[PDB]
């Protein structure tokens, strides 16, 4: 149960982001949808709000410091605190190595691992004031544990989002903040849904050959992992990973 | 929820067992606890059945082939099925390894690993009927992962643990059958009071020293996970070990 | 270079295991083979004889207590010490957890987890003894990192083999001892060889395609790990000046499982 | 047996990419000193030369796209070919989270994920040409593995590394092109040794407190893990990491 507490997840307009944002809402989280697509976060805010919900739309390039800043004060001031905040926002650019563009590479770096720094610098200035204190969630991937090839720069993302939050689990203790990492498999999307027919079989070899049962994982998997985390009673789980990929990846 | 789910955990006279049982009944969950003391495993089901829930006990010695399939079958015929297998019975015996004496190697390595081969290999005949499934769940430790002196034979059992673990995901997933790891950091158990004698001091330094924040996992932490994974909705976290450390060994 | 130095082998009669005792020996080692197979072993002893090296064969059940101390007294008597033991005597056994026997589940762990116990208490009496010191490895395999279906028991002694190594580096470091488990992927051994054609008919594919689909397909090159791969590994291990690499695990498996 | 073989080291003016660069020089190989230190890069390089090696200094900014290919290209033509590629130079910058500023965020990461990136790239180039070959080598840390407070951009970055080693380890293998990032411990410097004085019970617990025996990794430790990887006979060992850090941390 989350009842008056208040979270922030970036992305939310959107596929996991977005049933995150519904279930902790769900919980009775007062939620702010943080994206790029603003439109897409007022929709999502205003499906939450017309439930009997709270939740409000905050426009967010969580690459750009200032509007990072701007938007968490925003759900402060909204709502009186930062509890909650999943950093989820991301895309995929893929390319071997050798024609990686430069470019391509530092936006990736930017979006999934500058964006869960700078968003995590400013809930903090929130979470650490009178230790009240918080639970910080960053979205990895089977890929922080695991590469494939022709996405160098989205494992070296995923896999740098544990470091930063194993020093966060550290940092944050004496404050009273928890950090983990949700690393989900491959989730069935719209667009999953289009290379099926296309890539042909396709499902249970090619896409989930890595999967123990060829199950895809869901947003509903992932979504129920981060309220576990969210609602934990104590910090006995700070500065873990947790793979829900259907038994790609074993730790 | 667990209603209409039975289970059988093993060591559940005392401490984590003990707790796990309990949290597990109030869900709603047939519990059966089995333990080498069938007088406590009698006891706790006494306390479950008292406060309207469902439980028995069952004399069983992990080490023993014939009584772990003689209670695991008593569970069934009792129940009507065996839908969660906690493995869990354990003891500590330290020493360095020039005088480790190799019948206390074997005894370790036989109620640790044994035992959880055993009580696995007889719930799946019961989990496999129809591919009605389950859920196994192996009581691990931090030292499931990391290592400390004078404890070669328990680190040596709890890292075998996850090989076994992570081979029945693979296995059980055609019929519906999940596996984890529980790994908890200290908890104020018998086990853990026995062991300090021969090492405030060796608590708050040589233990918890290890944690990011100085607090002991507790009874509850343990079994609060321990549920979650018993009540996931598909086979999304099939495989994986949990660390419910206080941030010691950090995955 | 290891002159000067002894190390015992165990299961060396064949494969892995043998190949690493020549390399020992050709680096300068002194290597007592241990292995159930007396005239195998003797065979490898007598081989690093004749090319000028120095060894002797240990009859030596590794699953049994007696038999693993008087042998390493053996060897510490015969060569004045034993400063490396690489504990590498296996077996497979392959069933479903629900149909696995409980003989054979014990027997596995014997050769496997007691072996390496047993071998390690016996060879540390003497790497203990004025702090000489000394180098053990234990012979996991990338299932001591990973699970394949059918082979609970292999995989779960294979991983324990690496908390066994964990504390050894934490207790052996007073005493200048250091620890570490070598991980190959697979390597075509007799057991191996005789797999291949067997999966091969059972799966219904073909010989090529069991290899580089079935047993390969977690590498990132379809190439078999090599005994030449495992013994440089364990060579380099052996000699190393310092105890910096103690209690890690070295994955040789062309990139099936990466740590 | 490095004879004939081409070596680019970065940050080799100094420290462990310095003791790197001399012992493959040592080995048989020739060896471009890059670093931003172009004074020290040559000094390297003289001191190679004047011993009986091949070495040329290379000014080159890694963070720096066009600097590194001109550089990478500069050895490909004085040389031959690029055979060995180690990815080294590195700083450090302390600051808890909430106060670390995103210049030194970008700045490190720049420096250790752009840097090993972009020479990878380059180096790629040359090695994948009638795929004849080579060895990436990044220096990460045991903080790759394991986080420590004040280090969110350090860890977050050598973490980061393991990422993008898996990857090419999977990409370049059909061009004979191996990866592996080498771990070490704390390696003691002139710093440490002003510092031991500041604080042999420094040494043994703030220190090396976390090691099995109290003992610093040396750069001659490194630099033969280094030797060994680059003349391994096979691809046996791609993708892997090496932790030379006396014990802290296992894996
Ligand atoms: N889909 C999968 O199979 C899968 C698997 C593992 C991990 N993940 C991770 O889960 C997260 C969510 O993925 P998804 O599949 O739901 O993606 P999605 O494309 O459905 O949603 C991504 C959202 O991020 C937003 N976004 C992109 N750049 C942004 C920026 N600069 N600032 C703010 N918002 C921005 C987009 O507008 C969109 O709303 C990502 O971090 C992804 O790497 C996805
Ligand atoms: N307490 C901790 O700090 C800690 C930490 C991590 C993991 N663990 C693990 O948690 C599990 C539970 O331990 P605990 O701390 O609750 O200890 P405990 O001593 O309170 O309970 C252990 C139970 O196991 C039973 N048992 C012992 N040998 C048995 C056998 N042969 N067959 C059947 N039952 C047997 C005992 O009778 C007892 O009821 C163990 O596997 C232990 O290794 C404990
Ligand atoms: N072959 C592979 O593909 C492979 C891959 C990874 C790891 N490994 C491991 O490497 C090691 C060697 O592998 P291998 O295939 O060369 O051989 P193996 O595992 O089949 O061992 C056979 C050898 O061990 C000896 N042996 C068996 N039981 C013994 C006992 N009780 N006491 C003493 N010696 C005994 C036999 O006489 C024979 O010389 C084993 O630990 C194995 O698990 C093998
Ligand atoms: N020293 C340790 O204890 C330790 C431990 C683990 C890992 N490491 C890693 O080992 C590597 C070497 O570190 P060190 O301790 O030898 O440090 P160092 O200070 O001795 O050497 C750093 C070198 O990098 C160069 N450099 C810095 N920025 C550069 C840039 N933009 N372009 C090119 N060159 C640049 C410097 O000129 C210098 O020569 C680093 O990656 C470091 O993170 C060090």
């Amino acid at each position: 149960n989350l009842n008056g507490k208040t979270a922030v997840v970036t992305g939310a307009a959107s596929g996991i982001g977005k049933e995150i944002a519904l279930e902790l809402a769900k919980a009775g989280a007062a939620v702010a949808i943080a994206d790029l697509n603003q439109d897409g976060a007022n929709a999502v805010a205003d499906e939450i709000n017309k439930a009997g919900g709270k939740a409000i739309g905050v426009a967010m390039d969580v690459t750009n410091e200032e509007a990072v800043n701007t938007g968490i004060d925003k759900v402060a001031e909204a709502f009186g605190s930062v509890d909650i905040l999943v950093s989820n926002a991301g895309i995929q650019i893929v390319n071997p190595i050798e024609n990686y563009s430069f470019a391509d590479w530092k936006k990736m770096q930017a979006i999934h691992v500058d964006g869960a720094f700078l968003t995590t610098k400013a809930a903090l200035k929130h979470m650490y004031k009178d230790d009240r204190g918080g639970v910080v969630i960053y979205m990895g991937s089977v890929h922080s544990h695991e590469a494939s090839p022709l996405k160098s720069a989205y494992v070296t993302a995923k896999h740098g989002l544990l470091g930063l939050a194993r020093v966060l689990a550290k940092e944050g203790a004496k404050h009273n903040v928890r950090s983990h990492v949700v690393c989900p498999g491959f989730v069935r999307t719209p667009l999953v849904d289009k290379q099926i027919p296309e890539q042909a079989e396709v499902i249970k070899k090619v896409m989930l050959g890595n999967t123990v049962d060829g199950v895809f994982t869901t947003v509903q998997d992932v979504a129920q992992t981060v309220l576990f985390l969210s609602a934990f009673p104590s910090a006995a789980l700070t500065g873990q990973s947790f793979i829900v990929s259907h038994g790609w990846f074993m730790q």
